[PDB]
């Protein structure tokens, strides 16, 4: 019903106002604004219908009320503010939000206007978790923000820096036990961290890795009780793996004894342990890597993880323990120099080389799946010629992604691996490589093949430069294997 | 087995000596002291069976674990801290204790010796309630001085002081969750404050009657969920009581603002009501509330408080209600001068003197109450004499718990008004005295020799000048009436 | 130079941009942006000759400088900064400021627009006093802050929880070695408190009080060694005494233990004696003190003040200390009640009421000097007649000046004094009083006059109300005397 | 006056208990304590004569005051404290110390068996130094300190770690100005660092090392003003210097982005140019400047230093500036891998190989000056032999500082330069260094034998097992060369 609607928004404005005046106006005492208050509590509750129709989404703009409800963030007062939060996480609430089309846009709009995410932050710094009441404030500050996120995510790195991001990390390192409000913000961290540069700077700058290593640590010497408990470490986990995407972040991660971490996750083989490998891999990754994996050897990183090379833990599926493996070792090959690298290859050379065999095992199983399912794809083309249908970019997409699945970037990884080692100078890896390879009669061939093909689609989102001079290097390793 | 307990002492004790000896010696590694804290753990474990035998509590003192077990509460990793407590709190539980005659005293004795209650102290100063593990080692330690507390509390004094009670207040003004361990502390803390004033002073001096004030003030507006936030409450409230038996503390209770928050509890008339009541009762009672009297009356107290005279609440019992407000009352009339006197005088005079009314008819019905107490211990006092059964102290002691039941401390203090009021010269309310009083024919003599009982009796606790003195002041009010 | 000048800031304005793009641009070296630096060093250097005609300060303003400078107080770097504060220095000092018309107008108003006063505050929070360079920072935005106060004090409120007033508190509670910058922030700060009743209250609020007192106390028992701590202190004195213009205030000072602060000042007889005796007097003066009032006696307060009332230090001048110790004799005297009365009034007494004997000593003093005062007033008054010199108000405020330096003031609260101990039904005194009177031939006429006189001028800046119910009450003092 | 003496301090010893008792008795009042107070004052300042004849120090000890005066220290009121430190200052100061033979040894033992320095440390931690006494206090403890160093070193490890590390810290973290106390402080920490390991390692544990760099810092941009200030920066630089003895603290060290300030002082060529390069030395020196060496030329360090090497500042002497340039060169060829290693040679082939001719002309002159010393050496051993005078230890060692004079330390080091570049294959430098020798007549001969030499003499405080690898190592290098 649009007209009572537009007469209720001015039902509240005007008590918004009026109390407002009230609480300027007679020196302070309860009564003469506190039965106000009251009203004031009620009106919002009566809103909370409001959000049934985001039709009318039109409305609450129009006139006043926007500006009104966020300068009542700041008010004086907390059970306002926290009935506030409610109407917002009500009226901003995605599931019954996404059906309206122009009804959803301005009031977000209107929000990032108000700069929203900084009042909100601002309430927070005066909240009380002590204090049921207060505490549900917070988390309905957390599920407003995620809403918001979700609908639009420009307002991201804005929203982080607007204190945010700074909040979401001292609430992390608060000395609490855990809650769901603990859960919340490391959801919602997460988020901000996704695909966002910006934000994992920012992250860097505030000690944020720190943070996270130390919350991570728990999880060396104990293991989640609960679900609840679980999902945050692995959200915690997330985090850092994207932070880790960013160059500037690899040194505070080493700066943060992040290396011994990992690898303490590693030996203690809690359930931390897959999470912990996978950090590993990407603080190893690239050329921005080097200094990472030359302190990995330094603390017996190799100790850890040629085990793990070697028997995969019978307990993440064996595929992905293997791809993260490998590729750490693949890594270690890319950057290693001095003493590390002999001692890498030392690794190698014991005993009778065994981790050579282990090595084309490896390369077998993976080549056979690969073929297996480059037939499969085949299959799939040649029946789309007969039906007519046009292969497209979608097509592919989803070709590459069933390459992807059977191991594609494992293979890749292990045939990186072979190349480096028999252009190491070592008769014995070499003699055993190629003894290996006809015994069984596959080829060096085809191992040249996956090489090059790695070399051509090699260092997806980096500078054209680099990629040439990479894939070049890739080359090279042909020349002498 | 006694050879057997005596063996196994030995077996952590070398255990003990020897991971210690690890620790000081090979360079910080995990390997080298690792595997000894596992050994360690788990020795202590078993020793938890040693609580069964406290006839064997002759033995741990005996050579050499007592101060082992306080010296590892500072170790350098919290699980073997934590797994001390553990012990200690086996080893100190009360309910398989109090059996024991030699075997509970020579431990406690070694304890004090070594100040366990220090070094408990620092090793909670070193926990992460984030921790569970953690969270558990501090409820721990709660019941281990819980127990210490109960068999020999003459150590509370150094135990507070040894930084327990500033621990304390620290984890009770934590903006956490409420959880066990706050309630723990609530409790501990008001155990520490039974009957002495040395830690009423400590606790006066590190601001302690301000952190009281502010968690109390949560039920102001709100009101406990649970059993567990209420007796929490409670504890609270029974504390600040505890603090409030002292002069020093009644003046930092008025600094804090404790009369206005105990006005706002009552007008409130949520469950902190009575409590409030209390509370104020206490802020106001001799000599040393004076200035808590005249402040009340500043703040509006009265409007708050002749209602509560007048009618009680519909919903602890009406007699202890009606104590406490006529206690107050009692206390205003003693201490209240210049304008605030006249203020009381004057609701003694609306309406046509009502409040008048109202106490001769308190008046009447407690004496009839204490008429028939009476009786009773007449006949009581007869039977014995028929039985040859000789009246000692206990017996009166018995006799005068009767009494205080039927409500003696409330009639005293009823009659103690009436002598006040009618000492005003306010004419008005002295022919409303006098006319009721014969009108239904009890007398004005019974009440001079309630007076008098009254004036025998006073000041319990106290300078023998003062008692005279009061006494005398008493004694003058009835030469006027 | 006018073309010039213009040419000149465009030089300025380029490069302050052109820096900011090369900042935000080029990756975080030093190279980059460094030789812009100093490039806008210098420039900043250079304009500081601009100050020298303000007759072009409609320029500054112009286009796009004003901003820009402000936009600047917040750089990474503290030396830009820095330069930017000592321009502002430069070019708003005063003493070379005042001379131009349209040109200091403009210019303070665009810096209030830019909220100029917190952004300096922003850069205050980020300096290093270590730092001789930083800590001159600081030094010259006071200076800016005091030039800009004295050209246009309404900003003074703005000014002050800017920030402002919170940093000048942090600053002087700060425990560092006393230097320029400290007694630049005293200066800055009483300033701030002259005559504005907002700043007062927040500095309330800050506990600010609690802060003044603190530094005060320092020369209770010392005794500043320089003319420079002298000053401070007496600046400090002089803050706290504009503090207690207002009520809440004087709750403030009581809780922070005020009262017993001034008390000890006294007894210890130092320097700060004088200022105690003033800061005493201010806490006492109206209704407002009577608390305090009452506070004063419970302190023993009376021990300290009746030996001042009968001799005056032989070592401010003598007639200043008797105004101070008679004015609050007679604030006493309007509000004390119950005990304390009759205690202040035993100091009448004793011994054989010497007091009232020096009382009316002192009346005798005064009133020669009022009579001589009033007969030269007389004689002016005549003259101007004479020469048909018309007296308007200014006339009648010299006349009033030259009362008040006679000792108008202390005569009047004398005579109050005497009129309120007549009216305490104690003939010992009154008896005194009229003999003494009769005695010498002056007359309870005289005095009469005088209270009515007193009377009719009284309360000056407070309600109507008020005003005529403190008249009547003087007035009811005349019938019984 | 040894009765007079004796009597004089049971004349303070009962002061000294009465006065505490007093303490104890009386409530919290001035008067009851307060003039005993000043007797105690009085009764130190006298006192204060004591410290002429320290042959009646075996007095003081004997009997009561020791104990006494320690737990003065923690007195309620600073003025007794202060004045206590003042006394133990007096009685302390080593240099009318020395000549007293037991009167020295007890006194000290005494103040180690009450653990002095905690309490003092204690005191210092209640201090206030805005306040002048108090300030002075804080230096007068500083001083003792200092003499208790001088006199008895072993307490030095106890006295830091009794607090005092962690105190200085803290005092020179301390965003204040400088002032003679901060020098003290660093004077004193400096002391602390001499020779002993255990407190670097506590310093770095402290995060000192973080304190340190901070510090040190305002000089890379900025400039001594004063000898005092310039004092403190040595002192400062020489602290540093003593942590980089020991491992643990390269890596602290590098954390700390020491490199990079180091780099940036040599690059700004201001006062601490000549402090910073030694600094960077003693980073990179044996095998545990590993890490340190190869970020030194990923931060570009290599831009820095090879102009250091080429020419050396027209402006510490020259021999030292090149002593240090070449051991940072040495130290890089002994420990750089990879490409840093590549990196460093390529310096030694631009332009036309300039860089080894600037080697060679280094080699011939300090070859020179190195012949020139060891005839000299001769002549003296030839008139040692005439004159009949053994030569023995001392003898031997006047004759290796006579060596360092002229330069063997840097000689070596170029030897060891020299050797390691002919040990690159790269053609280029052998053939120019080969050429230089013979053109010139100066021989490989002599360069290996200097080889040789150094080889001897290498690892001088290090495990025999380190030397014979070291040495082995160095040998190495001439079979190639």
């Amino acid at each position: 019903d649009e007209s009572s609607v537009k007469k209720m928004i001015l039902t509240f404005e005007k008590r918004s106002y009026k109390n407002q005046e009230l609480r300027i106006k007679f020196p302070d005492n309860p009564e003469k604004f506190m039965e106000s208050e009251l009203d004031l509590n009620d009106i919002i509750q009566e809103m909370h219908v409001v959000a049934t129709m985001p039709d009318l989404y039109h409305l609450l703009v129009e006139l006043n009320a926007v500006q009104s409800l966020l300068g009542l963030l700041g008010h004086d007062n907390t059970d306002v503010s926290i009935a506030v939060v409610d109407l917002l996480q009500e009226l901003t609430d995605i599931d019954t939000l996404h059906e309206s089309e122009e009804g959803a846009e301005v009031l977000i709009d209107a929000l990032v206007d108000g700069q929203v995410v900084a009042l909100l932050v601002q309430n927070l710094e005066r909240l009380d978790e002590s204090v049921k009441e207060e505490a549900d404030g917070v988390h309905n500050t957390l599920a407003i923000v995620e809403n918001m996120a979700e609908f639009r995510p420009e307002m991201c790195t804005e929203g982080a820096q607007q204190g945010l991001l700074q909040w979401l990390l001292k609430r992390l390192k608060a000395k609490m036990p855990f809650d769901a409000n603990k859960l919340y913000c490391s959801e919602v961290l997460a988020i901000l961290l996704q695909d966002n540069d910006e934000n994992r700077e920012l992250l860097g700058e505030l000690d944020g890795i720190d943070v996270l290593l130390q919350q991570l640590s728990v999880f060396k010497r104990h293991n989640p009780s609960t679900a609840e408990e679980q999902e945050m470490m692995e959200n915690l986990f997330d985090s850092l793996c994207s932070c880790l995407m960013l160059s500037s972040n690899r040194e505070r991660f080493l700066k943060g004894e992040g290396l011994q971490l990992m690898n303490l996750m590693l030996r203690e083989k809690k359930i931390s342990r897959s999470s912990a490998l996978k950090v590993l891999d990407h603080a190893m990754i690239g050329p921005e890597g080097t200094d990472n994996c030359h302190k990995f050897v330094d603390i017996l990183g190799l100790r850890t993880i040629f085990p793990l090379f070697m028997k995969s833990p019978r307990k993440t599926t064996e595929k992905e323990h293997e791809e993260h493996v490998c590729s750490i070792l693949a890594s270690l090959l890319r950057n290693l120099r001095g003493q590390q690298r002999t001692r890498l290859l030392n690794k190698f050379t014991e005993n009778d080389s065994e981790k050579v065999d282990r090595l084309m095992e490896l390369h077998f199983k993976y080549l056979g799946a690969m073929q297996v399912a480059d037939k499969k794809i085949e299959g799939e083309k040649h029946d789309m010629v007969r039906r007519g249908e046009i292969i497209d970019n979608d097509t592919e997409e989803e070709f590459y992604l069933r390459r992807l699945d059977a191991g594609l970037f494992v293979l890749q990884h292990i045939c990186y691996i072979m190349a480096e080692i028999c252009n190491a100078n070592v008769p014995q890896i070499r003699q055993r490589v190629h003894q290996i390879l006809n015994m069984r009669g596959s080829s060096i061939k085809i191992v040249r093949h996956i090489i090059k093909e790695y070399a051509e689609n090699i260092g997806d989102g980096r500078s054209p430069e680099f990629r040439e001079n990479e894939q070049k290097r890739i080359l090279g390793l042909l020349e002498n294997f």
